[PDB]
């Protein structure tokens, strides 16, 4: 749900401006979960996520029941297709952990996986 995403992302990626130099283009780029094209949104977002929940200690994407506390403050479940959702976002976890070892390369291609995800 678009809105439910903007409203929980939202200060959090606001925050996130003044630790990563990203513009005011990448801010509507990530609020609006448009292909992270820029290093500086791929950046913005991956700090954005830290902020939110989603990233352990050690950079690895948190999946199964440690996943579950952000799927419901991104998008409730309310809706059949954060059931979906979810599903596809603890796969591309999977698929991308430990695989980058620069955190904004790995938000990028986890980010690829779920948008390609049916």
């Amino acid at each position: 749900s678009t809105q439910s995403y903007k409203d929980a992302m939202g200060p959090l990626v606001r925050e996130c401006m003044g630790s990563v130099s990203a513009t005011e283009d990448d801010f509507k780029t990530v609020l609006n979960r448009n292909p992270l094209e820029s290093r500086t949104a791929q950046c913005l977002l991956a700090c954005a996520l830290d902020k939110v929940g989603l990233i352990s200690p050690e950079g690895a994407i948190y999946t199964g029941d440690d996943l579950m506390p952000v799927m419901n403050r991104l998008y409730g479940f309310n809706d059949f297709k954060t059931v979906m959702k979810a599903k596809a976002v603890n796969d591309c976890a999977n698929q991308v952990n430990g695989a980058y070892p620069d955190r904004c390369d790995l938000i990028k291609n986890f980010t690829d996986c779920v948008r390609n995800s049916y």
